[PDB]
């Protein structure tokens, strides 16, 4: 892997959509938190070794979907992850698919359950960079923790960002805008105030947004992206060795996981290299 400054949309080869012999294990989990008893899936990379430490990426489904959608026949994201890790395009990581369904949970308020229940449950059981899952242990491993999502799950992602910068450094909002404001500048300012309160430097948080040029999400995302670009908090470029903000728009892509899985193929290899604990040249 090498960073590009303006990475372009490129679908995974069609071969990546079929099962790979080097298949990561997908574990169905059940936990109880502030929204009652709920499930999530945990993708473990092929060769997962609990004596090693893995990057972790939490990835939210869209409206009318559930914690099983992303690894279902409708999406098959695990095949793409399996092929990309096997081919060395993507460093091995843990991918979690939770749900905003259940109890008092909504796409907007999921971050509260994420903080209190989901991180402690997943990262007590599986080997992340978290030494412990106290607030301190989670915060001290933030550079190795990412959140993303599609549509309503992209809205989850923006609310995770504004409320969880202490816990998460890498954000992948796909086809979803941040509902918090009466203008694009209010949206940008809300994110800027979150960043100000966090104390973090511009080198300590990263946003790879994406959508399709034929995805309705573009209408509200693009103005938000333009307003954020104007902030001093963001240096626009996909080269995260130099800046921290990018917006990939896939030509012709519609509001459909068939396209959105390719955004994760394009974007997820960009994550978790800044202050990484390996000696890599990107």
């Amino acid at each position: 892997f090498k960073y590009e400054s303006a990475v372009q949309y490129r679908p995974a080869p069609d071969s990546y959509l079929n099962p790979c012999p080097q298949a990561g294990r997908i574990v169905k989990e059940t936990y109880t938190g502030i929204n009652g008893t709920k499930s999530l899936n945990v993708y473990l990379p092929y060769g997962y070794d609990p004596n090693k430490k893995y990057n972790i990426f939490y990835l939210m489904h869209g409206g009318g979907e559930n914690e099983n959608t992303i690894f279902s026949n409708d999406v098959k994201l695990q095949n793409i992850l399996d092929h990309a890790i096997m081919n060395g395009e993507l460093e091995p990581l843990i991918v979690v698919t939770p749900t905003f369904n259940g109890g008092n949970c909504t796409a907007q308020n999921f971050y509260q359950e994420f903080r209190q229940n989901v991180i402690p449950f997943v990262e007590s059981k599986y080997s992340t960079y978290a030494e412990s899952t106290t607030p301190q242990g989670i915060a001290a491993s933030r550079m190795h923790r990412g959140f993303g999502g599609f549509s309503m799950g992209g809205l989850t992602t923006w609310y995770v960002m504004v409320n969880c910068l202490d816990y998460v450094a890498y954000f992948m909002p796909l086809s979803g805008d941040y509902w918090y404001g009466n203008s694009p500048q209010d949206k940008a300012n809300s994110i800027a105030e979150a960043i100000n309160r966090s104390g973090l430097s511009k080198r300590e948080y990263f946003v790879f947004a994406a959508t399709g040029s034929e995805d309705i999400a573009y209408a509200n995302m693009n103005p938000q992206i333009e307003a954020m670009k104007a902030l001093p908090h963001f240096d626009y470029t996909s080269d995260f060795s130099k800046g921290n903000f990018y917006f990939l728009v896939a030509p012709g892509a519609t509001h459909w996981w068939g396209y959105v899985r390719h955004y994760i193929y394009d974007a997820l290899p960009y994550f978790f290299h800044e202050l990484e604990h390996h000696h890599h040249h990107h």
